């Protein structure tokens, strides 16, 4: 339950929040997590659930703690430790110098240009699972669109066989919602167990795919290991299963009870882009940390050398002192603040791909389905931990009201 408070750990710095399991989940996560952020909560608190470990519950000193690498390193970024010491998924795992190498190389596979030349694909299959859920005038969303629309994205870039995702799938919720089956290390064993032979195949035949273009990569200029490539495609893998995958739900539960907002996008498509972008900061998801270097006074507070601390993605943008009335979401929003992507060196790689995913579901989806809403009686529930997200999504909607185009 709770770890026995460190000594050096103030006694009025405790707030037993527990990041996989929230204690006001049912209002929401962002609402769950939004409790850090209330009235007589200090900037950095103690908590002794997972083991114990420090949180950061304002934007200022999350961004904060992010830029210094030197202090706060990416080392350990999971939590429980146990965890955060298993995890060694590249080029997350790393700081500068060393880090930057391997950014490059994942960029081949993710960057902007890559995306572009995604568009056309993206949009198809969009429209397609869209135009065949349409006349039926219901879904549930996750199962329907949410998962299978990224991940057979991802999984046609990388090459890898459809009918692997319940496996994979599976390993990665282990590994940011766990429900007891496996520890994080297992699921991560799990995860490279499948990559070690099409890595090996991937590299004595070299493909197009995202797993032969890394596998065949070099970083700085020398070839990748086979145990390098293992641990960059798994952290690829991770991002194209269980993130976009997430977001989407957040968001379309968010415009199923939002005709106003509905409305304004269908009027005036050319603001999607925009709206993406406040979903984005309304509906973070992403929580994860650092481990401190050495002893470190932070903001007023002694860290130690081993400390963990967790650097909440998802606060920064709900953040009232960095977003006026955070909580409502506003596609007028002047300035859009937030750290969904990460922030420093470790900024998300799939952006780009990300945002691309979460237009084209908005204009394509608005366009022919404008007019839907949550299933009379659903009681939507969301689940908390390294990435966040919602269980079941049951939609509904007149088939007559909708369009095909
Ligand atoms: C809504 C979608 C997404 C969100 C909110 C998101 C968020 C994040 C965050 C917060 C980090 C920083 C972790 C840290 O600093 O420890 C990160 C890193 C990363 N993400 Fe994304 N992610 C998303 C989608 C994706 C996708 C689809 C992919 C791959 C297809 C991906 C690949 C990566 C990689 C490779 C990194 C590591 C960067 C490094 O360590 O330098 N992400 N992401
Ligand atoms: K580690």
């Amino acid at each position: 339950n709770l770890a026995p408070l460190p000594p050096h750990v103030p006694e009025h710095l405790v707030f037993d929040f527990d990041m996989y399991n929230p204690s006001n989940l049912s209002a929401g996560v962002q609402e769950a997590w939004a409790v850090l952020q209330e009235s007589n909560v200090p900037d950095l608190v103690w908590t002794r659930c997972n083991g114990g470990h420090w949180i950061a519950t304002r934007g200022q000193l999350i961004r904060e703690a992010y830029e210094d690498y030197r202090h706060f390193s990416s080392e350990c970024p999971w939590i429980p430790r146990e965890a955060g010491e298993a995890f060694d998924f590249i080029p997350t795992s790393m700081d500068p110098p060393e880090q930057r190498q391997f950014r490059a190389l994942a960029n081949q596979v993710v960057g902007m240009p890559v995306v572009d030349k995604l568009e056309n694909r993206i949009q198809e299959l969009a429209c397609s699972l869209i135009e065949s859920l349409r006349p039926q005038g219901q879904c549930n969303f996750t199962e329907d669109y949410a998962e299978p629309f990224p991940i057979r994205i991802f999984m046609l870039l990388a090459g890898l066989p459809e009918e692997d995702i319940p496996h994979l799938k599976y390993l990665t919720d282990q590994m940011t919602r766990p429900d007891g089956s496996m520890t994080f290390a297992e699921a991560k064993e799990a995860l490279y167990d499948y990559l070690i032979p099409i890595i090996e195949q991937r590299r004595q035949k070299p493909g197009t795919d995202a797993i032969s273009i890394v596998a065949n990569g070099q970083v700085n200029g020398r070839p990748i290991t086979s145990d390098e490539a293992k641990r960059m495609c798994g952290l690829l893998l991770l991002g194209g299963l269980d993130t976009v995958v997430n977001f989407l739900s957040f968001s379309m539960e968010f415009l199923a009870k939002s005709p106003e907002h509905r409305q304004e996008l269908i009027e005036r498509p050319e603001r999607i882009p925009a709206a993406c972008e406040e979903l984005l900061r309304r509906f973070s998801l992403v929580a994860d940390g650092r481990i401190l270097t050495s002893d470190y006074e932070f903001h007023g507070v002694q860290l130690k050398k081993g400390d963990q601390i967790l650097l909440p993605q998802m606060l920064s943008g709900l953040d009232e002192r960095e977003n006026a009335a955070p909580m409502h979401v506003d596609f007028s929003r002047q300035k859009v603040s937030h750290t969904t992507f990460g922030h420093g060196s470790h900024l998300c790689l799939g952006q780009h791909l990300a945002r691309r995913e979460i237009i084209v579901t908005l204009k394509e989806w608005l366009t022919r389905i404008p007019d839907f809403s949550i299933a009379p009686g659903a009681q939507i529930q969301h689940k908390s931990g390294i990435v966040s997200g919602v269980q079941a999504l049951p939609l509904v909607w007149d088939p007559a009201t909708t369009k095909a185009v």
